């Protein structure tokens, strides 16, 4: 017997927002860095960590030129930055929505070790969820983010880690669809270790298949969802060298073997790659001579912003040039969504 | 850790045969009717059941006009009919392969009731499988068929039935890929009962998702496989009336929500429909304004042949006209594969 | 490959505490009633809801006669009542530990509806868990409680509800064993509805088997755990009448068919029964002529205390007599643990 | 909703036969050796392989002294030996039933490699099962045997192997209970390799828990079943030395952590051990100071018979002395069932 999770209207608005996210040429910036993370990056530039610093850095990120307007469809934010206002007086979700962007928010509470395993973890943030996301829906957020972590090793990932991860991810996605906010499924696989393309392709295949089995168990609506996997990439200590074309071919085979086409879009991680290399890989991924029944776009935290970071210097008088560098990468990533990029 | 089931060459030949099955405009005839089934159909025409009768009826089926040659890509056979020869002297697999067809064979051993359930069944035929299919591979068969049965009721299908069915189906498919013969996954849902389109859509969604989870557990190669589901159709005693367009829309939604696009083709059942109605439904299914990343074709036992049955009369002097009627339906089904049919 | 969740010492102390809980003749009082619950019960006696009222009521509950000392081995508490002190000045966990009791605490955050289902729920309280239970371990709590809810209906429980419930319950139990606090598994089945003994026996069998499969997936240590199921009882609107002996026989069959004997003890719910009836049922359950390889004891929230509630009147001058009534039931339940009770 | 697999009468007769199998002091001989196996053992004694040889060897095995009559409760047979008759004229099942024994039969069809894995296998023999076991029930067989194989290695057993193995084992057990013949669950783990007691204990724990989850899925009746696991034993190339007491303690912990007590009996494998060592281990297993809620007995193919083999010489004039040696081991194993054996 069936009792529908969603009315047809709710599925319609989730479909509208999901289509608005991965419109062709439009991509996702991840401004969701937590205080420890952004503190590490601001120690890397060598300045102090204050709220005004984070606010001014996101004043750099969000108030850029109008050339980003057919580039950025949505941006993920931290909980803190929702309630900060710009120097014009406008709150940041209005600044995003004015140039056509959609507000996203990182909602998880970090990582917890799994007992009985070897360094595996699961994610935190299940409690108070409906009230929190309802508040964020009142505050204009329309999609959200949850990040689960898996790593390659001797015998890892175990089936326990994959099973629990997909299960709580489905729990997340159900709660997101209950009030009308789009979830993005992000099964992040660690690129750490030394492993070829083949073992990595096998592992993301199994974990993604387990993910979609779990989602189909929980009566998810697939068009009201997004997918945020990693590009399959060999390990940091892997001595074997590969072309971009082989990585892209393994990526589209690992994607095509499990993902149902009723998912509206697929967006990739940075995954610790270079600023130019991730763009090259995405442009190759779009250039594969196969059939892709979804949107293939970019969701880059560091890869969009680390150049603007390195150009900022922590000093205000640079920002525009820094903003310009930000714009540069965005335009490249825009063409990397459409398969027309060349370096 | 990974140990590959197949060498790249084996995956290549399975890909070649799978592409040759669902080439655009090419479809599957099911001449695999068992002795009780064909005895019932020949009691329906009112003649006796002999081996020469079955042989002559398949002389009608296989030796038709050359107009079927860009229509029938493959045909499923019984074990008996592999070892029968035509009046010209040629064995029937050569007669199929001469006009470009591919030999298929029904290999299961029937249905067994499940204990503890309410009229559910599972399928037989797992033993001696590698030797039997290796013999069939020597005898020219390149793809095979297995039929599992599910029904809608008060609380049925239970999860036990779906789980066991998908599990043994995956066992089948693995054994088929071990020697180089293509399996077709056929999760047949009974149209018996009274139930709307929505409950049926829900049930085929769940059972197909469980199927593909099971297949991904068993390291199946997806491009070396086919899918044989039912069109979602309301029950025989269901009083609610529906357009063909709603059935086709529910079909492509139930298909698009679970099937990975690395499956090469999808072919439908007759499912007890009319001769014209199944063609109308398939032509509508191809005419849906969505994105389908596979081949959508027809696999009709009765629906291709019952007209030729009704035109045969059991008497030899009719056959050509009977064969002509067979050709008629095939041509219609051919256009029904391409979306260009009109009645 | 194996990486042990627990060192042998940790398993040893969990075994010590688990043995100390279900020592023969020792049972569990549930003083864990939330503010809405105890507000409903204090509206039932018709007084106001203050913190001093709740404190004075638990002054009734915990400061009773020394005759309860070989009766109550442990007591479950609310988070609020851990930090309240008695009129002598001693904090309540010291008052429990002085007479030999062990401190327990309810840690979940309530119930959340499941989308796509018909009135099913799952439980809240997974976040901040390690820090909270570590704080409770510093504050003297040694075991904890988590309550998940299932109900009988037309097609409910679905497999989704059972699967998610057992999964998050295992997540709970793992986190409890990580720092050294004993979890009790409580799969509460609703007695609401109208259903015979047989359907109920079937449902608790399936959900308990799924529970222990989930626990064995998560590398739980079974001797460091407890089990808190319901006695199988027909529904409130079930017209069929049954003896206590049939209920007890169905209970020990439903218990013996799934529970591994390396669980240290099993303690039952009140389940909305009468004050005398639950004691009669437990005494019959211990009197079954089968083989029980665990402790079978009582964990009664209302059934131990509702008489003392009805004798209290909200007025201080009664308390001792009220306390006496409390003692009465405890002694009965003590003999009901040992099979020597008669009414 | 519930539809019972068995009527209460059927459960009663399965309970009677299961109680008659593992009555205290009564054990199981495995005379089920296939033609290749018994051909290898008769090549080891250095004679020819004929049907009269196998018949005469089982004339040694079954027609022994009356001292075995409170020792052997049941004996497993091959399909061939059911239809062979003794020199007195009596058929062998009557010879077993005359001295109080119960007829058992090995029904599987051997092992098949699993694709995609590293040397894993699954078992054959699912087809024609109801008719075959119904014939065996007419021919006096009351219980049956099925042998599935798992091995320890680098990353093996995979979850696929365990899952498929438990699934088809449950399918077997259901079919056995459908007509009234008792199944014994035999999850044989290979002792080959080099591995400590701990990894082995972990692996049998997981596979046995998965087994009982699968059995509870398929509505098995637990009192109408038996369990045939291995004693946990370190590998052949494992250099670590262990006492018998540690092996027995790990065995009863691995048993007590998953087996429900509604299983009537547990009987062990030989597992390639010595003739004396397996008896010492079983006598220690019964001598553990824990609580065992079942029968713990011996099911020894080679360990009961290899002495009589080595005393036979292939020549008829020895047999009685050879039979005497057989009796010797049986008596020892009888005391090894009761914990009163000493070497």
């Amino acid at each position: 017997h069936s009792h529908p999770a969603l009315t047809p209207e709710q599925k319609k608005e989730l479909s509208d927002i999901a289509h608005r996210i991965v419109a062709p040429g439009k991509g996702i910036l991840a401004a969701d860095e937590s205080t420890g993370s952004i503190a590490k990056r601001l120690q890397s530039i060598g300045t102090e960590n204050t709220e005004e610093n984070r606010r001014f850095y996101r004043q750099l990120l969000l108030t850029a030129d109008d050339r980003v307007n057919p580039c950025i469809g949505g941006v993920i934010l931290f909980h803190e930055t929702l309630y900060q206002k710009a120097d014009d007086g406008r709150p940041f979700p209005q600044v995003i929505k004015s140039k056509g962007g959609v507000v996203g928010i990182k909602v998880d509470k970090g990582v917890v070790p799994l007992a009985g395993t070897n360094g595996e973890t699961t994610t935190q943030g299940l409690d108070g969820l409906s009230e929190r996301c309802a508040q964020y829906k009142k505050d204009g957020a329309d999609f959200a983010k949850w990040r689960c972590v898996l790593k390659i090793g001797e015998h890892t990932p175990s089936a326990l880690a994959i099973m629990e991860n997909a299960n709580v991810l489905a729990r997340y996605a159900s709660i997101c669809q209950q009030n009308g906010i789009v979830p993005i499924v992000e099964p992040e696989i660690l690129p750490d270790g030394d492993h070829d393309l083949k073992r990595c392709q096998y592992v993301t295949e199994k974990v993604l298949a387990a993910v979609y089995k779990a989602l189909s168990d929980h009566h998810i609506y697939l068009e009201g969802t997004l997918l945020k996997p990693n590009m399959v990439t060999p390990g940091h200590a892997c001595t074997q060298k590969y072309s971009h074309e082989e990585i892209a071919m393994a990526t589209v085979t690992a994607l095509r073997r499990t993902v149902p086409p009723a998912v509206t879009g697929v967006t990739f991680l940075s995954g610790g790659q270079s600023e130019e290399e991730a763009s090259i890989n995405l442009n190759a991924i779009n250039k594969c001579p196969l059939l892709k029944p979804w949107a293939l776009t970019f969701s880059y935290g560091r890869a969009l912003q680390a150049s603007a970071l390195k150009a900022w210097g922590g000093k205000k008088e640079n920002l525009k040039a820094a903003q310009e560098e930000y714009v540069k990468r965005a335009l490249a990533n825009s063409l990397a969504c459409q398969g027309k990029y060349t370096p």
